[PDB]
């Protein structure tokens, strides 16, 4: 059984308040990451009808700049479904609501996994794509979870040793 | 010039925390109407293509409790579009994922004010709805327009014998 | 039973702090109304004696910009009982340090219900004013009443419809 | 020129919430603090009739719990007026709704300095009680002054040494 | 049984973000005394090995403006062991990353007790310095102390005088 | 030119709070974030003498869930020093004050960039280990860096279809 990427899509617009920034009225990369966590668990969660933990934030790429007053659009669904967890993809984008125009600031994916009332690892439906833009993140997907694997065996090693 | 309901229409998926509560497990009306306000804002924005503000809270109607782990969905649109004013209003659902319903948890109707950068009133585009839903508040908007600029009248009365 | 709306009457004073603003240094909207439900939840729950859920914010109208380093005072009072639903009036003054002076810069109407432990409607005592300003929110408070209670039946088509 | 203690007495009330404990449902008292702060500010602002600075908190008794739910009662007042500097004493209450108690759970006594536009120490008009508890304030305020002034000297010295 | 002082030291870097300022670019006393007191707990509770309650906050210095963006560092030490009350003293320096300089920029003393399980007084361990600063905090707070015990009662004649 | 990886660690215990869990009484993964991304931005700074950019957040693993009331340290540190950029990381325990017990729960790389006051890249020193736990990091620093510039390269590729 399988779900669309479009069926699970979160959204969330946000305007960036003085709070939100630091000093150089420049939005605070905490805070732009809890936003993402926040909105990517509610995708998880649509995907995978169930409860879910993040398992690591794979990375967050921050590519432009967001200032004070900039609106938000964060974008969040699932681009690739393994056994019990999924990778989500994160878009944030700023909005200009004067030229109508939609830039790319930062690019984030995350791993969750499913879990039943006792704890225990959910099975999840299986995904897929229905637009390009869907296909592209879905078809780029397998690379980075054999990363991810990789990347487990590191941090394990690590803490191995501490 | 004119835009549909969709075009501005702004959502919002927010899962309900402790610091968003009462005592009572249930969720602080005042968060809530933050939320509103936020998401509104962003959308009248969006339709105005300029600086808003928030003129009045038209009204609010809490009609199911919220409880802490719920999920929510917030969606704004512009309902009515009047020479430099907006009426969005705004549903709050409470969105089950475990047995994929949807409830109306709460309505909100909101006017804004749409301004150029010198702080003075801008003409903004109409709006037109496309679909059952947005037709049913696009139908229903011009009594509360009316009964708005009554209730206007209501509060001069009451500023001027204070 | 019965009790003057002065013996419910709660007073707030606060400064507006960066956090409470947006980008052109004024009150987020979003927060003067969580300011405005949480004063008048104590006025209720003060008048009523018991816990208490805010049923609708039936109005807040904005009237005057409110700038960062602002103090405001908030007075909320009841200026209607029903059988178990209190009206709450909330005033929003500028607070003027410098010159003495007040102006009164957002007016809110609220319904609360009054809970017995159990959850249910509670019985609240009756109300009545001891001034002039007192009499004139009571003595308007029952056209706001009836429609609020028309306002409902909106509200359920709406739930009807959808 | 001199004002009552009556002139600029502040008012706040606040329930507490979730957000402002502890992992044993007790009010932080860092929240209570940062209120505390505010209150007394305000207070100041209003005595001196300028802005102002905390030079000094000289003490907070913590002397009941505060728990979440409860509704508070801070109240402030300008107990000692020096050349430039104010003492500000607020007393925190817990305002039970259900039986009309107000028990003490807090008291504190912070040292404001009122300043000029380009930030040197303004002059403050004294201050006199016209109540009892306003006479029990100001009648024992020397000892605590006498205290403040010694402890600066042991700052001082502290400073010195680091 | 017994304690260094660095036992128990808590140390905590933050930068000022506009939320902890208030409108003259400035920290506001407030929001530094709430993490006074957190840091302060947590070295409080590290050196009794048990949950703690703040008694009092005996005194708190602001020796220096702190601004937008200043990188502050907080240390706190448990500086006297009576029974089951610590004093903690907190220093809050400007950590300047361009010229490796550091600032006092304020000086905190506050009072916890111990506590069992059941919520009653827990003797603690004794403290001693191993360094000149530490042994500077140690061997004046005895006189702090005693102080502090005076005060104590005279708010205790305070709240049965109220 | 060159720093120690001690020369620019910086320390924050936190207690964790009601406002900072979720639903299961579990410390939310974006709060996590948000402190980790703020203390390793110190270290960056601390480290480069300079103001700092997040660029990226290479991972986050989380390996132990973290709940209210625990006691966390979080250990930040340079274990990678390019010409403009460093790699933070960040160790987050969960401190026991109970059994004198620190456990590992969770895990933090990131990278950031170095400005000169005019916002172009500026050089940064060199960073070298003392201890075996930061020549662990240290010494694992190289295969990290160079996943990091072939992810780089994806982002580059997904931004530009995108």
């Amino acid at each position: 059984p399988m779900k669309s990427m479009s069926e699970s899509k979160c959204y969330k617009n946000r305007q960036v308040f003085p709070q939100d920034t630091n000093h150089h009225h420049t939005m605070f990369g905490g805070t732009l990451m809890a936003n993402i966590d926040e909105i990517a668990a509610i995708t998880a969660m649509k995907h995978a009808g169930a409860q879910v933990v993040t398992a690591s934030t794979d990375s967050v790429d921050f590519l432009k700049p967001i200032k004070t007053g900039d609106i938000l659009q964060y974008v969040a669904m699932v681009s690739y479904a393994g056994t019990s967890s999924m990778e989500v993809v994160v878009q944030i984008r700023i909005d200009d609501v004067f030229n109508n125009k939609h830039d790319l600031a930062a690019l984030s994916y995350l791993t969750f996994v499913a879990l039943d009332d006792e704890g225990k690892p959910k099975h999840v439906p299986g995904v897929y794509p229905e637009d390009d833009v869907e296909k592209w993140f879905y078809d780029t997907a397998p690379q980075r979870v054999e990363r991810r694997k990789a990347r487990r065996i590191e941090s394990k090693q690590t803490i191995e040793y501490l």
